[PDB]
């Protein structure tokens, strides 16, 4: 971290040494009246905030020299919203057959807290770069994450084969995490990150870079403004999801839970990989961005959990999940298993039961 | 006027693509597409949902229902304020030398529109123009509050001549003030027309000029300062207008989320508090008469240090020292 005393604020002679101590340490080769004068307006903004009661701390950063126009332009521009609008439902909607339905809306017995980070389920903090691929991001941080999980292995794989090869998203313009997933299962499989590197442009799709490739047997959506359905999901594997990390506070989130002020138009992807509820009574999610392990908490933010419908910054808007079929599915115990229980419980798609009575009478 | 539909029409593809063809029909859209279709029904069940919940404000569907957010604000929001802030002036937060500060007697509810001092709501179009229209009602307000003659002045002369702010790529209002201080004064709109694009300075149109004799900022991250300056004359500052919600916004206080970059510019045309106890800013808006409450937001008042969608960092006013104080 970069450490600075209150004074360096009230002079210009402080603060001009506070901006060339902040340029060495970063290594930032820029020096102009221009970029000094938004360190100068960032620093107070984050000083100003510091100052506050907050959940969360800020810190002076290797983006403090950019606006946050400039920043989320750079860093945070994917669109999700944008082209979920163009081809996509609206936060909310239900199934096409809505029988296949949502794989964990039934379960029971789930943890309070979740880190998948402990149980060996999240590789390193990745960057994107200038690249709006956060949707291929977002989707890795859930497909390493499921093949860690019934695997055993924790394998690295490529947000770059999405980039390149997803021709049904937008490469470095942006797209979504869902259709890369359909990718997936219809292009026979992704790569891992050693056979097809990460170079934060599109380039030509390279089939000889496509090999010792992880298989999924589906994709799922989670129900839109639920934060109990995510959380049911996030319990069982991490979960790829938009947020809109717009704003000063999140370019220079450093630590703590961010409780602050967010729109709720996804612009950048993200996998949740956990959650729980800090000491002060807040709930959190644990999300892992692609902004390198020198953002926020080692690379990570621990986002609001419980706020609003669709969450904060519009976390439980649109997230998803690639399904890998459970070789043993548990296990409870009672109910009994109902012989009567419909296999479509609208009696619209089939009239079948899951089970046939035993106990027979003429007629 | 008002976009009418029943809950029904969104049960069926057949129904929502009637809607869809009826509001086409209703709004002038030339353009039929899959993908419009598509932005259709996503901003109405966004619009519905929001419609359905216990809100201090309601959504319509206006005419910029075929328009992603992104479009949208890409399209009417882009004046990058807090991006031009941050390289040429100081962070919210810059009360001794406010010309307000001491103020002791203000009424509780203010509304300039009452008081023959706002008018018509004005329309910028793809430009992002909306610094000059931002000091433009504040501009304005303070001559009909001084002269007692409502006068319409020209956002095309600050775009075309204030070489200080950039035109339809965006701007900062206090430039502006400072344009019209050093440069003579800002002209009627009648003598200066709006085009909605940047032209060249014709020093022709510019006549019957109103010279100010300063400018200065409302301190900010402080709402009773803001409330203070909007007390004795309309005051122009950024404000963050992006998401769904304030792309429909139609009636109501908005209280909903909002991100703190004002990026988009405005005038404060008043303040009160609704009958339920929320505290609100009448929001003078650029996006004509069809947006939000026939031109205007009511805008939640008190909510964050900031303000909400950081209304209260970064105001200015033009000064018309007062002649009996």
């Amino acid at each position: 971290m970069f450490h600075y005393h209150e004074r360096e604020l009230e002079s210009e002679e402080g603060f001009m040494g506070m901006y060339d101590r902040w340029r060495e340490q970063h290594n930032i080769e820029m020096r102009s009246p221009e970029r000094f004068n938004v360190f100068k307006y960032n620093v107070r903004r984050i000083h100003e905030s510091n100052k506050m009661d907050k959940p969360y701390k800020l810190k002076v950063n290797e983006f403090a020299d950019m606006t946050n126009l400039e920043f989320v332009n750079t860093y945070a521009n994917s669109k999700i919203s944008h082209f979920q609008a163009l081809r996509g439902s609206a936060p909310g909607s239900i199934d096409t057959d809505p029988n296949k339905d949502f794989i964990y809306a039934n379960v029971t017995k789930i943890p309070d807290k979740v880190d998948w980070r402990e149980k060996n389920a999240v590789t390193d903090v990745k960057g994107q770069g200038g690249c709006g691929s956060c949707w291929a991001f977002a989707a890795v941080v859930a497909l390493e994450g499921i093949n860690a999980i019934r695997t055993g292995k924790l394998v690295k794989f490529s947000e770059q084969q999405l980039v390149d090869c997803d021709m049904t998203n937008a490469g470095c313009d942006g797209g979504l995490m869902e259709p890369a997933f359909t990718y997936v299962i219809k292009h026979g499989g992704i790569a891992p990150e050693a056979s097809y590197p990460y170079v934060g442009k599109r380039e030509t799709c390279d089939k000889a870079k496509i090999k010792d490739v992880l298989k999924i047997d589906g994709r799922q959506n989670v129900p839109g403004l639920d934060e109990e359905a995510l959380r049911k999901a996030v319990a069982h594997q991490p979960v790829a999801t938009g947020i809109q990390l717009s704003g000063h506070g999140l370019q220079f989130y450093s630590e703590g839970v961010y409780t602050g002020d967010c729109g709720t138009e996804p612009n950048h992807g993200v996998g949740i990989v956990g959650y729980g509820e800090n000491e002060k009574g807040i709930k959190f999610w644990t999300v892992k961005n692609s902004w390198g392990p020198t953002w926020g908490e080692k690379g990570y933010i621990h986002l609001q959990r419980g706020a609003r419908k669709e969450g904060l910054c519009g976390v439980a808007m649109h997230s998803s999940f690639p399904i890998m079929n459970d070789p043993n599915p548990p296990k409870p115990n009672g109910p009994k298993d109902d012989p009567d229980a419909p296999k479509d419980p609208k009696f619209k798609t089939t009239q079948r039961l899951q089970g046939i009575r035993t106990k027979l009478l003429e007629l």
